This record gives structure tokens, sequence and C-alpha cells, in this order.
């Protein structure tokens, strides 16, 4: 079902640090998508290896896992229709450079190494994600009071 | 004259639903337009059919109209320069996927046949959709105690 | 019965002014608060003597009708338990300077004067308020659909 | 850094809050206040979990339509930490019953009625113990220093 | 006059160092007060001692001093009706354990020693503070185009 | 600390945004984008300041109207740092005439016409280096460290 696309949404350290947590999770609520996961942790070097693989070979490998260890972490799974590709439109450019105002990288960091936030860039990397992130139980289904009036 | 421009906006069912309606108008108001019409009603069919003539032919239209009149709507008339442009640009794409985030449907739904709000595309149609939900005496001029400071 | 309570909430022409509209109704709508009644007036000299009836001995009464007549406001009708008595605190005390931060006046204006904003005293009074500034065709009857989220 | 300063409270946004989108905005309330996060999760509370949490009133009746009640939704469990979170996380709240709670207060602004009261918070340092220890494991909470914790506390 | 009453607000290094200027100044603003003196500083020992000078034999002075010279601060004047009182109710109790929700330091600050804000307790605190702070031709005067709706 | 991550700009509030209550919600977009404050006075800016200011438009038809306006009220002169503040700093104020101006933005949110377009800011770093100089003794800038400045920088 295309209304049940998910996707998944990390808080940075320093978005955790900067106290945007509740700005974040806002941005979500109010634009009509459905929390399904979430969670408050310190991500281990192992995940972290897992979850950048694909830059294991690259010299800033090592720099980056050490700093997505050296705080908490919030890991969200969000619910709705194509809310992979329009999540990343909330978060605006990787860059926070070229975000625009009005994304959450636009209004509130400046730097790429510290850009708060991260989100899913595809259905494939979410699936891929949401399991390495999540565990199936720890996903919650309910139906939102208001499903109707977001959806046909 | 140019200032004095006007357009007819109106927040859909789903908008009154979700709480939007007090959100809807800060965004006009601190934008620095002028409240002219303000009407909290059910619209009926016949006047939905008539807003709607553009689209009689299509095959969503019963279905449309059907909606509109599900549940209650805030009819609004606005004033200010190009204000029927802007206003436009203020509300977003009217495809929810399309609108920018800073916009009304861009930051607060998602799917196009629940869009939370109407604007006017042209003074043209502006000038109808008023005289259509609007009787003349509902229309109310003043002065803005700030006019000075929004306009040269 | 209790939770289909009713209460007027009126605007004054300070409110318009200084463009409060949209916060106000976003008050009532995030308390979980249902809109009955919406319009944008210029309030008759016959109906605001009819609404201060019990002020029509005091020496103020004939400055204070010209004033509400001095420019346009918003009448409002909003339900839910104890709708008028809440509304009461929402708005905070009638003068600015012994209101709440927290509350609208506390929050938005200074002197009595030009408190923004009016609420029924009693469930008496909003029974005689609302009749007044509302033709019953006016009220619109909905169902939210937070309803069982809100009541029991 | 002072151990009175580390003090633990347990907050619970109830399943209507989750309904009715006001997750972000409270955590914002307790952002913005100073208090630090330790322990936040998405779940449907089990009904033994709710029978052990509302033990004291195990025997009243409706007892039964509150655990029904609050397994019908799932819940954001929330562990927070600073000096006198306990208390002043109450007053940040406002008063159980919403119709005593006053404007500011994350009641007082969001909710109407005592059955739907959208969020809970330990009314005592000892109730805040049982509370953490019995929704949280020990490993699920974070330790971490705010980067503002020097203009927070002296 | 009694509506050109004035007092002197500091922002203290916490709240400047917490990202809460904004948020503060937002607060006098939307509430009807007047800005007329503005400045970032960095608060000399000596000026520093002057304005504690009742507290100079008391045995903390030494490190309220240090602290408030540690970081720069937001000094300002506000004019408006009762703005001494009133402004020290929109602060809150200095002590920010007793201050309400909806409050400047109700919602922002959590310990004494670091309470964000000062606010003068007395017109004539008022009247010294101003005149220590700031110099007679760093105070602005200018009238707002919403006088006449916040003021009878 | 990083020079690169240390350019200042200059941003004006003008006397339309200053009677129309922008001053605070200026202000608190550059702190929740992570730009740090480093000058900030409240001023009527004389007519010297203002023709040395405007220099480059002395001969254009309009320029006593523009001179006489901007002295008409009080205006707000700010400093702010931060990696590339001239250049994110206007696209955080918007297109300068506000007709073309994007939603989100402070003209796009706030404004209407390019008379009356409530804000200036540097329009690059030779004009900032300018601006700062002219409107601000060296004085009246301060220097200090934000305590989130390895959150936002790395």
């Amino acid at each position: 079902m295309a209304n049940c696309e998910r996707t998944f949404i990390a808080i940075k350290p320093d978005g955790v640090q900067r106290g945007l947590v509740g700005e974040i999770i806002k941005r979500f609520e109010q634009k009509g998508f459905r929390l399904v996961g979430l969670k408050f942790m310190q991500a281990s070097e192992d995940l972290l290896k897992e979850h950048y693989v694909d830059l294991k070979d690259r010299p800033f490998f090592a720099g980056l896992v050490k700093y997505m260890h050296s705080g908490p972490v919030v890991a969200m799974v969000w619910e709705g229709l194509n809310v992979v590709k329009t999540g990343r439109v909330m978060l605006g450019e990787t860059n926070p450079a070229d975000s625009k105002p009005g994304t959450i990288r636009g209004d509130f960091c400046i730097q790429v190494g510290r850009n708060i936030i991260h989100g899913s860039d595809s259905v494939e990397s979410a699936e891929k994600e949401i399991g390495l992130w999540f565990h199936p139980e720890e996903l919650v289904d309910y139906t939102s009071c208001a499903q109707n009036w977001i959806y046909e």
C-alpha cells in the first residue's frame, strides 16, 4: 500500500545536543505523517560501521563513525504516502548551505559535518535502515483519528 | 488601486477538522494582508457546483463536490498588493507533494484530494468567487494602523 | 449535554487591528474546543447597546459602545465541556494588568479599555449573546475526528 | 556535576496525546526548559505492565476500563533529568484534572477532560524510582553531558 | 505620564548563550510594550560592582560579579503602562523554581544562579539602572503605529 | 576555531520592521540557525550616516525620499558571525523584492512591498566589511565562544 510507505529518520548527536528533538517531531506530526518507531539511544560502533558500510574504505570513515558514537541519537520510523521522498524534502539538502528556509536543515543548522539529521534516500535504503536500527516488535501499528481527512 | 486587490481563500473541510484555521489566518495576518471577509459555513451543493463550473465535465466532479459538502468550510477574503498571485505562493502547489516547506500545503498536508485549502488562481476568478460566496454587505472596509509601514 | 456547552467569544477592534485573530483561534483549536460560529463584521450601535444592556447606566457606556463600533470585530461560538468557565480562564482577567502570562490578555495587551477580547461570563449570558450575534442557521453542527480522544 | 541536579522523573504521553499530535510540542517544552533527555521510546503498553503501574487502583470499579483504554493506543515513555524534575515537571504538566490546569501548562493549553488528560508525570521521587524501573531497562537510559550545562547550573 | 513609564531589562550571559534573545524580545513586543533602548555588551567589573552595590559586603559578591562579566549581556529599556511591575510578572519569580509556566523564567530556565534575565523591581530602581547602563542619547523616542489600539 | 567559520555580516531591521514588531522574530531566526551575535544596537540613523551608506545611489531621483524615510524611524543594527553568514543570511532574508521572496524567508513571511521590505543584509563580504565599519565602532563588537560551537562546526 502506497499510503503505508515507511522511512527511517535519525536525529544526530548535534540535533539532540542543540535541543531540536521536539521541533523535528512537530514538523512530521503537523504534516500528517504517522509515528511508528521512536528510540533514544547511543549507537554502537558495530551498528554505525554497518550503517555506513558503503563508505568503509573512504578516508573519512573513522572520523564519521567516531562522531556518530560521541553522543546519543533519536532513531525514528515515520509512515505515509511518499514519506521517503517528502521526508527528504522536509529535511532539505544534505549540505545545510544548499538547504532552503522552511526546511529542518535550512532553519536549524549551518555546516554539513554538523547537519543534525538523516533520512532514508530511497525505499530500498529505508527497508535496510529500519531493519538495522529497529526490531520488528519495536514498530507500533495504529490508525490515526484523522486518517480519513489526511487520505482519500 | 493595485494595493486594493482582493482574493478568495477557503479552508477546506479537512483543514477545519485537523485544527488549522488559526494557523492559516496567522500566515496572512503576519504577511501584512488585510482581512475583508470571514465566515464559518457548510457550503450547499448548488454553491459548490457553481464554484467548480470549469470542472463540471471532469470524472472527479461529483465526488469532489460531495467531499467539499461533507464538512464545514471557512470562507475568506483578503486584500493587498498582488494578493491573488502571492496568496497562491503562500498556499503552495495544488498538489502537496510539489509544495515546498514553508508553504501552507507543504507544512500541513500530504494528498491532493485532501489539500486543506483553496485560493483564487486569477483576478478574474477572485472577483467571481468573492461575489459567489459573499454578499457585498459581508465585506468590511477599514484601514490598518500599519498601512504606512506596509505600503509606500 | 455537558460536553455540548457553548460560549460566545468576540475579538475586539484592537484585536483585529493588531493582527491577533489567527493566534486567538489557534488557542481554542489546540485546547480541543469545537468551532461552531465565526464571522467578520462591523457591529451596529443597536446590537452593541443590547449586548451591553447591564451597563447602560454606567458613565462609560457611550464611549464603550462607540469604540466597539469604531472597527470590525470577529464574532465566534465555541463548543466544549465547561467552555464558558475555561474560556474565561484562557482569556485571563478582564483587566490585562491582573491577567497571567499564558492567557490571551496576559500575553498580548496592556490596558483594560483595549483588552482585545470578550468572553461570556455565564451559561445564561452565553445563550443570550449567541442568539443576539448569530442566526440559528449560521451555527454549524459537525463531529470532530478527535472527539473520542478528547472526551470519554 | 552535582547529584541534586541529576534527579530523574518519568513522563508518559498518553494515547490521546499521541493521537492528537502533541508529542513534539511536549518534548520541546522540556527541552527549552533546560531538562535533559535520558529515556525515550514509542510503545504499546501491555496489560501486565499497566496492571502493575496502576497496582494501587486494582480494586476500583473502573480499573478494567482504565487498563483497556491505556492499552488501546500507543504511548511515549520518557525519562528526563534535572534539578527537581519531578516537582517542576508536575508544574509544567499542570493539575491532573485539566479543568483546574492553568494556561501555559501542557494540560491547560491542550486538553479538557480528566479521562483524556494527554499526559502523566511522577508525583514524587519515590514514584519516579518505581516508574522508571518498571517502564525502562537500565540499558535504555542514556547518560550524556549537555553542552549548555555550565549555563543551566552553576 | 503613566503610559510613558520605563523599565530596565537585561538578558544575562546564560540567556545569550542558550539562544533566548529573540524569544524574550518577542514576549515584550507582542505584549504591546515599546522598545526604547537595546545594546549588546560585555559588562565591565566597575559597572557590575555599581549595579550590585547593595550587596558588596555579602560573601557571594565576588562570584556574582565574576559570572556577570564572564559573558556578553543584552541590555534593554522598554516603555509602557506599569511596565516595571508587569515586566516582573512576565519574567516570573526571580527563583525559576517558583516561576509559573507561561513566564520567561518558567518556560526557559531551572536554577536561580542561572536565571537568564533581570528586570527592575521598582520605578526607583528603573531610573537608577537605566541611567547606569544607558547614555541618554542611546534612548530612542518614537510613536508606535498601534498606539491608539494599545492605549485609550 | 577556523577563520572561515568566523565570517561576519551586517543585518539591519528597517523602521517598518521595528514598527510592525518583528525584531524578536528576526533575531530568533538567526539564533536558531546557529549564527552567533556579535553586534546589536537600537538607533535612529542620522542623515549623514544614511548618505554614506547609500553613497552609490546619491545621484538617483528618489535619493532624498530614501534618506528621509530611513531617518523617520529607529532601526536595529546587527552583526552576526558564522560560516558564510553573508551568503546564507541573504538566503534567510529572501529576495530584496518581497514579491519574489519565498515562504520560509523573513521577507516572504512578513512583508509585501519593496519600499517596505523590513530588513537589509550585506550583499557581499566586501560590503559587509564596509557596512560593519560604518555602523559599528570596534568596541561595540563583542567576541565570545558559543557553548554549542563543537556541535555547530567540526
